[PDB]
């Protein structure tokens, strides 16, 4: 039958649903890890054994313990984010959608959730792959890893809590996928991983990885990068938050082996309830537990390895939001607010470079401020706002991505960016924020295409140009289907530097990607701060 | 008669100048302190001897020592600067023009020539007063300074070469015009000074000055204030060079006497031709010697002077042309060129900048760099040349003016900004180099009225205006007659636009790029 199928570890069974009236197979909460329970807590994954019987894939997993978000109880562009299932420490399951007819031996993309490291889950409406794997014909993957705490404290030096552990869970369910996919028609041969956010950073630190390179054959990244600010910490500072983080709780704190023994005990929600306590300084866009420059899973910096060009050279295709910034601001800055135009005075515009820049001298902040203050006109409240906007996605998103894509290029086989800038008709947020992080996703997993949502017939247009360019990417390693009428991405070079507009619009392509900030970001201000 | 004058140290007779088909009285090489020769060079000015006899003041006097630009030979563009007299260490002279008849107890208006402070001369054509003092029916003084080591070399600490003294032979032109220019017509007590560059900084110095304080009522800066970086050195850079001076020319380095001994030796020609030489940095718009903050003429840094409001407060004029820097790189610089478009490479742009800001470490070059730089177009021959020549003039002239004017005005009794930006239609010059520092001086001094030197009606209209604004300002405080121009206030910064077309007012002059000049990479060189 379709729906059941014999995996390398046993039997799972499936299930049918129905698509844009049509219908494909589903295999939801397929567990490919031994729950990281009990003594497990924050040591690397474990494969799970073989079992008897057949497996019901036929509902969604647990999502993992994390940090639920309550800052707009019921409101539907806060919620669709937060965990929809139960919580729990046994959460490492992957799901996948195999179209009808199931393929002979297809293209595989595999979705990797972000959220900042410290939360995200698999099964979030907008991560349904249904409308992907039909509409496009591929076999489409979602995975989870451990997040916060549980994925990512790090006593470098302990066998215990190593750190990068949920970095460890997705680089497993890669190669569950590299050993069972063929047998639900995937191609192991023929798959990218895909994401956004800390999934997009995640993504590109699998392409660093050496034990990750194997596992898949092309990368897509979505306002995520290896390099972010954010993305990544020393191991002092791993190790010091960890040590925080068990001074937080009472723990005792002799050795590894003891601040371990006492944060294993601690029921989860008492290690979330702490979790933001051991950052460094009053942020947004910081998260406290993230992957660790360890030497393991990355041998050296990540900046040595990108000028060494140690990483995996395939095709890539990556982008950036126009208002990465916005959905941070909301929630931290003051002046925002998602009930008002929020004009930002210059009192405020003060406030929050520092909340932006958190690590960055009063010299430093300076430079900051004169890049994005308009001196002529500095009690404007909108360009305050748009210029603390840019400055947080500048810094956080864009410009990371932009020094990624850069050095990428040189050793690459291929690089294709994007620049989304549509701003959906039925967004519930304030028109302010604009094209918000993590908003061209329902367009990659084509959710306008189901008419009960409201999406205008443009949005419909550019959702499945969307899905298809994703899809002839993963397939071919250029988004270009051969002799086409329609118009061409082109190649992203080190000379030209092109790039394109994904919106409603006809296509239209630009050069340069917001250099001139850029410049300031990964050039100017990183020498500023490091003369000191 | 009206021509000869009893003044207090002896007689004088001018001569009657024709003026556009008018006379007006001209008096011309009127001594104002004794020759500074031989064992007084580098001492401070001495007053003039009385004399007996009437002093023949019917032509004008020699101009200072000072070097002379052979960039150009016969290109009147820059040969219009240069001395256009003979060359004597015995030049402090001083010029005036008397409406004729006589008036009673008239405004004066006392001009210090800028260039510098190591060149420059008070008989250029462009300083002609005749026209100004019966426009607008003033007595115009122009007065002289010395130059180069001979008015600036400075060993704080001596006596025989003490430093500023070109500023003192200012001052004493001051002082002879406080007790003189009444017997030519003209109120000591509505005296105003205005000066151009080196000039206009001068003009800021004697504001700052306790000495020269009560010697003046009003002032008019002119693309220069008191705190240029070319403008002044600490007593211990004048000394470094004062003594480099000594070492280019084989001179005893011991003490401070022997050296100056040496250096009163040496020809005025021996002198001037390694003068440049004494530069700690390879570079343009800057200037060997120059004032210095000697504790004495300066009580304290200029800063502090500034922010304590230790000052004469007073009505103030200034402003500052569209491109004061075209000429410095046109010099000095790489890629420029006076006979093509001057396109800038990127590479001649990274030279430039380097030549510009001679102070600055790697990370101030970076960050004038990408504050000048549009990344989406940085092979752009145009937006190099343009970036470059604002640096230039941003750095050196109009941000230091600005950082002047808002601690001025703070104290001030009522400030008036401009920006000239009216490129003459007879300019000699390309047109890449635009509104030239030192080229609304013309109008100033209203040559466009004189029709043989083909200027066009609406700008001989700009230089009436130009000339009662200035007449009128010195006169009451304000260059207004009861659109006017606006008074510059610290709440709304306005000033005006100062060309052919309707008066524009606007606000806030040059504040992207000086907030950056002036608070940024200030505070990012001190740091670092
Ligand atoms: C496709 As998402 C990487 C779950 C867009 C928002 O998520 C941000 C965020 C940013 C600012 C405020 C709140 C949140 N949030 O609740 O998720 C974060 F943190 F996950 F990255
Ligand atoms: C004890 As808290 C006021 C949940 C520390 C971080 O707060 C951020 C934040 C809060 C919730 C999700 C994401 C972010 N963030 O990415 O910065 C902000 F924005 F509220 F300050
Ligand atoms: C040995 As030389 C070539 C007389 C040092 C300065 O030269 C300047 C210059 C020359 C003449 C007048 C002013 C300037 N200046 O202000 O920089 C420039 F431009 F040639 F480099
Ligand atoms: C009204 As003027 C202050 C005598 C014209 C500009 O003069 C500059 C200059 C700049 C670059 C090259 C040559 C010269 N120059 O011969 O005067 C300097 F140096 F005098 F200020
Ligand atoms: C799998 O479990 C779900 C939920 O309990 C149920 O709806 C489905 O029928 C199950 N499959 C079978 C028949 O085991
Ligand atoms: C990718 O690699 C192939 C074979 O090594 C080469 O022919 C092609 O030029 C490369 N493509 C790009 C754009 O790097
Ligand atoms: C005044 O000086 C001029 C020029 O030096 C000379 O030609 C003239 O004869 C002199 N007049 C008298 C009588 O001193
Ligand atoms: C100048 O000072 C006088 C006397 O105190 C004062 O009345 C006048 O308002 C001042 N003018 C300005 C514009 O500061």
């Amino acid at each position: 039958s379709e729906l059941l199928v014999n995996t390398k570890s046993g039997k799972v069974m499936g299930t049918r649903v129905p698509v844009l009236s049509s219908h494909i197979s589903a295999f939801l909460g397929i567990p490919f890890a031994e729950p990281p329970v009990g003594n497990m807590r924050f040591r690397r994954p474990e494969p799970k054994k073989p079992w008897s019987g057949v497996w019901n894939a036929s509902t969604y997993p647990n999502n993992c313990q994390q940090y639920v978000d309550e800052q707009f109880p019921g409101f539907s562009g806060s919620e669709m984010w937060n965990p929809n299932r139960e919580m729990s420490e046994d959460c490492l399951y992957l799901n996948i959608w195999v179209p009808s007819p199931r393929p002979k031996s297809t293209t595989v993309m595999v979705w990797i959730y972000g959220g900042g490291f410290y939360s995200g889950s698999s099964t979030l409406d907008v991560y349904n792959g249904k409308y992907l794997a039909y509409t496009e014909e591929v076999v489409l993957v979602s995975l989870s890893y451990r997040v916060g705490a549980f994925g990512f404290l790090a006593l470098h030096g302990s066998q215990e809590a190593p750190g990068n552990v949920g970095l460890l869970d997705q680089r497993m369910a890669l190669q569950w996928v590299h050993d069972n996919i063929q047998f639900f028609g995937g191609d192991p041969k023929t798959v990218t991983i895909f994401g956004e956010s800390a999934g997009g950073a995640s993504v590109g630190m699998h392409i660093l990885s050496p034990g990750s390179r194997d596992l898949f054959r092309r990368a897509i990244l979505q306002s995520g990068s290896p390099n972010c600010p954010w993305a990544s910490v020393s191991v002092a500072e791993g190790r010091r938050r960890a040590v925080e983080l068990g001074r937080n709780l009472n723990c005792n704190l002799n050795s590894d082996e003891e601040l371990i023994h006492c944060l294993r005990e601690k029921k989860p929600q008492e290690l979330i309830d702490v979790e933001w306590n051991v950052l460094p300084f009053d942020s947004i866009f910081r998260f406290s537990f993230v992957p660790v420059i360890d030497g393991e899973f990355f041998p050296t910096s990540l900046e040595s390895m990108l000028n060494s060009g140690n990483f995996k050279k395939t095709q890539i295709l990556l982008g950036v939001n126009k208002d990465e910034g916005s959905f941070f601001l909301l929630y931290g800055a003051p002046g925002f607010s998602k009930d008002s135009e929020s004009k930002i005075s210059r009192e405020d515009f003060m406030s929050g470079v520092k909340l932006s820049v958190p690590h960055a001298n009063d010299l430093g902040l300076d430079a900051v401020t004169l890049q994005y203050t308009d001196w002529m006109d500095d009690n404007n409240g909108i360009k305050n706002r748009d210029g603390l906007d840019d400055i947080v996605g500048d810094h956080n998103v864009i410009c990371p991505l932009m020094h990624f894509v850069n050095k990428y290029t040189k050793f690459g086989n291929g690089t294709y960016l994007y620049f989304f800038n549509h701003r959906a008709s039925n967004l519930v947020w304030p028109e302010w924020m604009g094209v918000i992080h993590g908003y061209e996703i329902e367009f990659v997993f084509g959710l306008p295409l189901v008419k009960e949502l409201n999406y205008t017939a443009e949005e419909e247009a550019l959702s499945r140009r969307i899905m298809h360019y994703w899809a002839t990417f993963a397939k071919t390693g250029n988004p270009n289907e051969p002799h086409s009428q329609e118009s061409k991405w082109p190649l992203f070079t080190t000379k030209e530097q092109k790039f394109i507009d994904l919106n409603t619009e006809p296509m239209k392509v630009h050069q340069r990607l917001r250099v001139q900030m850029c410049v300031f970001w990964n050039q100017f201000l990183p020498k500023l701060l490091n003369a000191t």
